[PDB]
């Protein structure tokens, strides 16, 4: 969809956010 891309831009940014938790937090 057209909006799917809009919210998606935040998904990719969030996916990396929680991913850092592994390094930042033991």
């Amino acid at each position: 969809g057209a909006m799917a891309t809009r919210q998606a831009r935040r998904n990719r940014r969030r996916r990396w956010r929680e991913r850092q938790r592994a390094a930042a937090a033991r």
